[PDB]
Order: C-alpha cells, then sequence, then structure tokens
C-alpha cells in the first residue's frame, strides 16, 4: 500500500486536484447531500490509508473511483469540477497501471 499511498500524494498535488482535496461541506453545495449517498475526498482517503483501513489495493482504488463517479454524477462534464474529475480518473488509472496492472 506504499504505492497506494504515491499515488494519493501525487494526486493531491496535482492542478486538477482542488475540488478532491477535503470533503464537501453539503451546506455550501446545493443539493449535495441529496444526489450524492456516498461522498469521498483525497483527505479522507489519506488518514484511512495512514491507519492501515485498506486491506487491498482494490479497497483504495474503489475509494478512488468513488471521488470521481460521485463528480460525474454531481456535476456537468463542462463544468470547472467536472472537468477536473475527468482528468482525475484519466490520471489516476494510468498511474495505477504502472503498478498494478
Ligand atoms: C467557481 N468555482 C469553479 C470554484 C469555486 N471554488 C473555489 O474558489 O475554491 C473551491 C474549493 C472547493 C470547491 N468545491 C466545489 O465546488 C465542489 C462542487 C461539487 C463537487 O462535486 N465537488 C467535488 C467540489 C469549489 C471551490
Amino acid at each position: 500500500l506504499t504505492f497506494c499511498e504515491i499515488i494519493l500524494m501525487e494526486m493531491e498535488s496535482h492542478d486538477a486536484a482542488w475540488p478532491f482535496l477535503e470533503p464537501v461541506n453539503p451546506r455550501l453545495v446545493s443539493g449535495y447531500r441529496r444526489i450524492i449517498k456516498n461522498p469521498m475526498d483525497f483527505s479522507t482517503m489519506r488518514e484511512r490509508l495512514l491507519r492501515g483501513g485498506y486491506t487491498s489495493s482494490e479497497e483504495f482504488a474503489a475509494d478512488a473511483l468513488l471521488v470521481f463517479d460521485n463528480c460525474q454524477t454531481f456535476n456537468e462534464d463542462d463544468s470547472e469540477v467536472g472537468k477536473a474529475g475527468h482528468i482525475m480518473r484519466r490520471f489516476f488509472e494510468s498511474r495505477w497501471e504502472e503498478f498494478y496492472q
């Protein structure tokens, strides 16, 4: 899972990562809690990873993909947040394939 941490750090430093660094505060984003039932973000992933809460790379990847699937459900593809989610998903998938094929 050290390679999960490497990928997480690269995601956290990406130019398109800004929507995903911290949990969405649903008080500030109308409809978020109604539409997205299983929120996820990179800081929540980091807290779990550091504490040993992922028992396989698959569990970590499922949380990453949940970030991107939530983003695609909630936001238009041509919105700033939606565009960022598509970039981040492809970045994740590309880096993932280097360590986990
Ligand atoms: C103007 N506008 C494009 C940016 C505003 N803006 C900012 O200046 O700093 C931010 C920091 C975080 C957020 N996040 C969200 O808007 C959001 C909305 C739906 C969603 O699914 N996610 C994952 C994130 C927005 C901002």
